[PDB]
């Protein structure tokens, strides 16, 4: 098969994971066996700002990972005025492609994910950025933790063998005429929902301005079954306040009893 060199080292091409834009990720194998991500960008078309989106990403992950292991490493990299290699730690799968085979979540790996995301999320708050789009597919699966990948600037890649709106915070649809670390809240909700009550909270209305109405609609009221874990019940309720300074911010989910009490009730 194909190969890639990188900083003075080679890879082998499983196969493609993945593509969009200019770019595409690979699983590959090193030199000892062991397995490797690698995202490649084509940078001979490549507008200033794209160029410094991919400049921005690069940055901002090598800086990132030093604060948290729930964020995707990357190892090595090449980058010139023709391409960029990134040698990054591969996923097995995402969260959206996992979550799409509808086998049924174990509440205890459930809440333990939730961790995964919070401790996530958290850490790119506190380095000023507001993803503002996060998605199941922003999160792979790698020693039994979800790990966040895409910070929603550089765009956002597919899986090789649409993307949805069931995630987007009410501010976001409001905000459109003429930032709050709240609204990864809001997104961040709907993943655990799913994972949850098997559904995001709007996706029985496949109409998508029927959608964006309920999404933004003080008197369509979300339904919460009730659960035999009632924390649950209740992150999922203050994570889905449309209010924005009513939703419930990071810092209180980390101290919420659902994340802080091992015993699920
Ligand atoms: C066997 O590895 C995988 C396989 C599958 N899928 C999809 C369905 C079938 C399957 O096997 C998904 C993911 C992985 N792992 C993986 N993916 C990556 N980018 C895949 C895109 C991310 C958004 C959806 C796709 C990166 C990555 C970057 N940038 C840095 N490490 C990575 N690790």
């Amino acid at each position: 098969n194909e190969c890639i060199s990188v900083k003075g080292r080679i890879y082998s091409i499983l196969k493609q994971i993945g593509s969009g834009g200019s770019s595409k990720v690979f699983q590959v194998l090193n030199e000892k066996k062991q397995i490797y991500a690698i995202k490649y960008v084509n940078l001979e078309e490549a507008d200033n700002q794209t160029l410094d989106s991919y400049r921005n990403e690069i940055a901002y992950l090598n800086k990132l990972q030093q604060h948290s292991d729930k964020i995707i490493r990357l190892y090595d990299y090449e980058i010139t005025d023709q391409y960029i290699y990134m040698v990054m730690e591969c996923g097995n799968i995402d969260l959206n492609s996992w979550l799409k085979k509808k086998k049924s979540i174990d509440p205890w790996e459930r809440k333990s994910y939730w961790k995964n995301m919070l401790e996530a999320v958290h850490t790119i708050h506190q380095h000023g950025i507001v993803h503002s789009d996060l998605k199941p597919a922003n999160f792979l699966i790698v020693d039994g933790m979800l790990k966040l990948i895409d910070f929603g600037i550089a765009n956002q890649m597919q899986p090789d063998t649409v993307g949805t709106v069931n995630y987007m915070p009410p501010e976001a649809i409001k905000d459109m005429s003429s930032i709050s670390p709240k609204s990864d809240v809001w997104s961040l909700g709907c993943i655990l929902y799913y994972m949850t009550y098997g559904k995001t909270p709007f996706q029985q209305i496949i109409n998508q301005i029927s959608k964006l109405h309920a999404i933004i609609d003080p008197n369509h009221e979300i339904e919460f079954p009730d659960i035999p874990e009632k924390d649950l019940q209740d992150v999922l309720k203050c994570c889905l306040k449309r209010d924005p300074k009513q939703r419930i911010s990071i810092p209180e989910l980390l101290a919420h009893p659902y994340v802080q009490i091992q015993t699920l009730e």
